């Protein structure tokens, strides 16, 4: 009685194909120009931080330790913003470095410097190895993969599961000394929405790796970025490494790009004492230090960690209805057919949609014909290669709800037409 | 009579007297510092408004870009256009970054080492040896970058008209030589300025390395002490005219214009070099801080607004330089122990003392509570082969502290000289 599309008989699927073609032609007739690709805050979210454009303000230029933020010096970032983030994340302030307005920049730099110089645990620079391998949980973040691609690292994929990366697979892979590191987005992961559990974190902390200088990039970009009233747990991953006897394993990051201003916020690097010393030793050759004025501006804007969480409540209220609309259209158009699976995230910036394998690129092509921009098939995979051609990323944050409704209704029609083509 | 011409008896008397004066200095329990090439608080106060810019509701660049959101690797048009106008170059030449030009210099060297630059046949990491030309006295933070990368640094004199071009043109015949540092206007620390003729030689010279780069770090491009602004040679244009369009990586910043560490940096280079840079920069991140760029554009308004700011800096700094020069004149000139630059701009005075004594002068000054930068600080690997050069940084302290500090330094110079000759 219930029958999925893949189980429709030959005639039934042919007739379905004719029907959904009608619907697609109706869609194309609307002459839409809509875009579901932009993983960035809306204007209304950026409005929240309007005061920050006037901070720290005339005459307000002393950090909490007396530092004149207007003059040179200090590689670590100012104590005011470091302490707020330490309090927010529940870690010792000593673990926290605060940078400029890009956490990606710091991730690039620590990889780059490991490549040139070696890290503090290296016996030689990564540039001297015949092959460098890097573990990539998928679906994941294109800008991560682009860094390791640029450096010529062989990227080895593993599944990103509901509780984190597949640890049976990771534990096996790291037995090869070619493997130097891995990427993970541990909370509301980009784009699955999945979150690393304590058990998986402990496995990452305790596993033994063949490379003596192996590093996990723990890019906690969505550390407080809830859609609900409940904030996710902040695992003190640096502390878990230390407890396991692998203190230098984790390079942890976060930022305020999706809290304040996207591209004009403050970044953070959290790591062990030996790793911090290594980083600041190199960073002090690269320059005199980060922008302390913007750090003070941010400290004044937030006040304290509760002030950060109050801002995140504002973002949640803005984003929630957008996620809800996408989810409700996916359900109302697709659920009955058994053609697609999608995440129901509790935070972060994306919904991850799996369609009939072999059809994701066709869905994106159909959507384009109908004036709806989707992120390309494979975009969440190393080298833009999804071996199942099934996954699509949806970005609800920017457009208004009315645009999301029309666009997602269109996407649903494209999913069904591509599926009908595939099965017929 | 110069000190070096005093006879044994006379130098002995001099030595005893100056040693007593040094002891009297050391008893004052001073805590002074002539090392910091930083703007003073009074200079930083000029930009107080900038701490509140661009202000609520003011977030659009001139082309309509929302500066609060992601994207754009080149910097915003407003600040790029002001600097293009200020420097007299096409706006297309100008990239605007974050608050450190050193960071960009480091990056382009690092990326040449890892990846090669756009004219490389292989990354610099693949070379057995990389050599780099270092005009001296020069900037320690430049030399620290090339030291960190393990490049062999080859010194050449920084003369009044720029680097010794006979020496440079010979050195670049060696394909191991991949580049060169220069501070081309009010050079750090000599105050010397590259002439048109030397710039044309740099632009036209044949280099053995196909991917040779000059770092033209024009940190003091508008940083006059007199209110006469120096010529801005369009060095990128000169390289283009000479048929070496990709030779120059040019830099400047607002660190000594607005806020030191919270300003805006600039990278000026050829089209092919810009494409190479932004290709790599776009992997490193999503782009620079456009809000601070807009803040700076609003603060200045236009190139004339930048020059008005530089006049404020000149009026603050000129009396400090004058006071230092007056004390050098009144304590040292008659003895023939020292020579010093008399700069028209920039942040330093370069002082040469009796050869073999610079480290002793710095040690004596430290005993007396006066911090001087160490001997060799303006040389690669901190190695001044004559042990004669010292840097003086007048900008931060008030002139009252400068007079006490410099009087003490002069006593140290004379004691070290007396020890040397006795
Ligand atoms: C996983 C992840 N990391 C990093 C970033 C970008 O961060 P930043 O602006 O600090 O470079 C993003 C985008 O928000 C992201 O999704
Ligand atoms: C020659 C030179 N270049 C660069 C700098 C530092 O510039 P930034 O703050 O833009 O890194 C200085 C200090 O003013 C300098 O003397």
């Amino acid at each position: 009685s219930s029958v999925s599309l893949q189980d429709f008989d030959a005639e039934r699927i042919g007739l379905f194909h004719e029907d959904i073609k009608r619907k697609f032609d109706e869609l194309k007739s609307k002459n839409l120009k809509l875009d579901l690709t932009r993983g960035k805050p809306s204007s209304e979210q950026l409005d929240f931080a309007d005061e920050l454009l006037a901070l720290p303000g005339k005459g307000d230029f002393k950090a909490a330790d007396g530092t004149d933020v207007r003059n040179y010096g200090g590689l670590d970032g100012i104590v005011d913003i470091r302490q707020i983030w330490a309090d927010l994340l529940g870690v010792p302030v000593e673990q926290v470095l605060a940078g400029d307005a890009s956490s990606l920049n710091i991730m690039f730099d620590v990889i780059s410097w490991s490549y040139i110089f070696g890290n503090n645990d290296s016996v030689q620079p990564w540039s001297k190895e015949e092959t460098v391998k890097w573990i990539c949980p998928v679906p994941g973040y294109d800008r991560h993969f682009s860094i390791t691609e640029r450096f010529g690292f062989e990227m080895i994929s593993v599944p990103m599961n509901e509780d984190g990366p597949d640890m049976d697979a990771v534990e096996e892979l790291v037995k090869n000394p070619q493997v130097k590191g891995m990427w993970v987005v541990p909370v509301f992961s980009n784009p699955t929405g999945f979150t690393v559990t304590e058990d998986v974190a402990k496995r990452l902390s305790a596993m033994e790796t063949a490379a003596p200088d192996f590093r996990v990039v723990w890019d906690n970009a969505y550390a407080v970025h809830t859609l609900t009233d409940e904030f996710p747990e902040v695992i003190d991953i640096v502390g878990l490494g230390e407890a396991a006897g692998n203190p230098n394993r984790f390079w942890a990051f976060t930022s305020t790009s999706k809290i304040t201003l996207a591209g004009a916020g403050v970044s953070f690097f959290l790591t062990s004492a030996e790793n911090r010393k290594w980083y600041t030793g190199h960073a002090g050759i690269r320059g005199i230090g980060p922008n302390k004025v913007n750090q003070l501006a941010h400290a004044r804007y937030f006040g304290d960690a509760e002030g950060v969480r109050a801002v995140m409540r504002k973002h949640a209220a803005s984003l929630a209805p957008k996620f809800n609309k996408v989810l409700e259209i996916l359900d109302s158009r697709l659920a009955e057919y058994g053609v697609a699976q999608w995440t129901v995230p509790a935070g972060g910036y994306f919904i991850s949609l799996d369609v009939v394998p072999g059809t994701a690129s066709r869905v994106a092509e159909l959507a384009k014909e109908a004036g709806i921009a989707l992120t390309g098939a494979g975009s969440s995979y190393p080298l833009r290669q999804d071996p199942e051609n099934k996954n699509l990323r949806l970005a609800p944050s920017l457009p208004p709800v009315e645009e999301l409704e029309v666009a997602m209704d269109g996407v649903a029609t494209c999913v069904l037409l591509a599926a009908a083509e595939h099965y017929a």
